[PDB]
């Protein structure tokens, strides 16, 4: 009953970068998002030993979470957006996957993708 380790969040050989478009998904994106009723269970990578989950990570072998992306905006882990984009899904996917359908966390996770689609829509131009 071990959980993996988390998502790396920081790389010495990765090359890093601040756009226009990773500002947003800081600023407007993963805040509105992270601040939503239903964010909570997608704040840290999911903890399998302590939900009883023990075969989540037979089932999920690409992990994903907010505290992990939020982590990633906040050190520059990323060199564009799409890697950050490609993050959420990730993460709602693996949801979907899981977790059977009319499960609450299946319900918070649509909640949420709505929301990240109808922030995702208006993304900036890139400069
Ligand atoms: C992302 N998660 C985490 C999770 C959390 C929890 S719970 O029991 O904490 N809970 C019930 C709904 C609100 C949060 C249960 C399953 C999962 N499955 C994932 O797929």
């Amino acid at each position: 009953s071990m959980n993996p380790p988390p998502p790396e969040t920081s790389n010495p050989n990765k090359p890093k970068r601040q756009t226009n478009q990773l500002q947003y998904l800081l600023r407007v994106v993963l805040k509105t998002l992270w601040k939503h009723q239903f964010a909570w269970p997608f704040q840290q990578p999911v903890d399998a030993v302590k939900l009883n989950l023990p075969d989540y990570y037979k089932i999920i072998k690409t992990p994903m979470d907010m505290g992990t992306i939020k982590k990633r905006l906040e050190n520059n882990y990323y060199w564009n957006a799409q890697e950050c984009i490609q993050d959420f899904n990730t993460m709602f996917t693996n949801c979907y996957i899981y977790n059977k359908p009319g499960d609450d966390i299946v319900l918070m996770a649509e909640a949420l993708e709505k929301l990240f689609l109808q922030k995702i829509n208006e993304l900036p131009t890139e400069e």
